[PDB]
């Protein structure tokens, strides 16, 4: 429950736990991963390991709001991990602007507002990101993109605006942290435009709980998990990493 | 994490816990309501509170193996509540069997065992539930009817088949019952569909967490909370209960 949830504090033990047990789950690309499986906690840091990177987050909130589903639309040089998993047209799925904002996505953050603000109290206040036709959509044109969040829940109690994340895969080192920086604008957004709306709803951000079907960490950065198990640190430059992860 | 989630009997306590302290939600028809809000939890019972009824389970496995969208297709005289929010030709959204196995659902069923049966270690292996333009579908003709599963996720690790079931709306005691019967129905399904096709596999079902985003008790069930809080029976006849909660 949003009451007592996990932390990403705990979150970051587990992982630590995985990595010193060795528990390795080989990836779709034969590398290794660690792995927290139904992973559900309340994001209470806006990171679990590494630096931050405002400007990178800046221009994917650039590109969503653009709601490209073209992978040049980036602003300035397209991350490489976008030009891989991009169509041979440069085109991909996980736009997530495209996902709540673009109407042939059925207008996901309109009618999630429209629903709370006709009813408060609703249950039916989502985003619907992902869709059925995933199944065959994920490599259309040869793209690699099978949509990795799934759905976004917004419940106001004690008016308060909590979100509750469901994504299949969410890597713990870029991933989590450009999403929640992502969800975190969402759900402040759903807050102004609810409060503008109505002067007396006086409505506050909450809870943003993050629920992940496989929660992992790449071996590319099992240094960081293991320096951050060694000293508490959460982030360490390659160059300065002595250890056993290279 | 799947390792430990809250159990059931945990659910319960924050469930008496909720109604001792009068933590209520005015529901959609103005009833009153208690939740746990983005509740997740391993199910390691059938049931939360209230009282077997293997026979209606039965019925309603029948109705989704039709993939029928009409009510009336349900064995026998359909109940109630599904006659109330079918729209004006009887027709409804959330037949699960129709969601997992219709063609007009993107074939969730087959494409999940695919995509594990080639990679086993796949995040991508999910049944898509719910759709986006539900925004919009939850009420044709007259239905009310916004899909309550989103989507359930399955991770095999350790050759034991997990299931991530992600709702946004549960209620706890018709609810919950019928819907973890059909989620361990098709969890059941799926290792003995993997298992067939290939003997070296040697799965077994593993845990099935529950993720909902409300799941919540009506006031027409607090009897049932109320005599659990103070005996530890899951169970009492409407008939025999003495209590506040009439």
């Amino acid at each position: 429950m949003i009451s007592d949830s996990m932390t990403v504090e705990e979150i970051r033990l587990h992982l630590g736990l995985a990595l010193k047990e060795k528990d390795f789950v080989v990836d779709k690309t034969g590398v290794k991963t660690i792995e927290i499986i139904g992973a559900s906690f309340v994001a209470d840091e806006p990171f679990i390991f590494g630096a931050l990177n405002d400007e990178y987050i800046q221009r994917e909130l650039e590109w969503y709001k653009s709601k490209s589903l073209f992978v040049k639309d980036i602003p300035g040089e397209t991350p490489k991990i976008w030009q891989q998993v991009a169509s041979s047209k440069g085109e991909i799925n996980s736009n997530y602007g495209w996902a709540i904002w673009s109407e042939d996505n059925y207008a996901q953050y309109d009618m999630c507002l429209a629903e709370l603000g006709q009813n408060p109290d609703s249950r039916r206040g989502i985003m619907i990101y992902t869709r059925p036709s995933m199944q065959f959509d994920y490599n259309k044109d040869g793209m690699s993109d099978f949509m990795c969040t799934n759905t976004v829940q917004y419940l106001i109690r004690d008016k308060k605006i909590n979100a509750v994340v469901n994504m299949r895969s969410n890597d713990v080192v870029f991933g989590f942290r450009n999403d929640y920086a992502w969800q975190k604008y969402v759900l402040d957004k759903l807050v102004s435009d609810l409060n503008a709306g109505d002067s007396t709803r006086q409505y506050k951000a909450g809870s943003i709980i993050w629920n992940v079907g496989s929660l992992h960490v790449y071996s590319r950065h099992f240094y960081l998990v293991d320096h951050w198990w060694k000293t508490g640190e959460t982030h360490i430059s390659k160059k300065d990493y002595v250890g056993k992860y290279a």
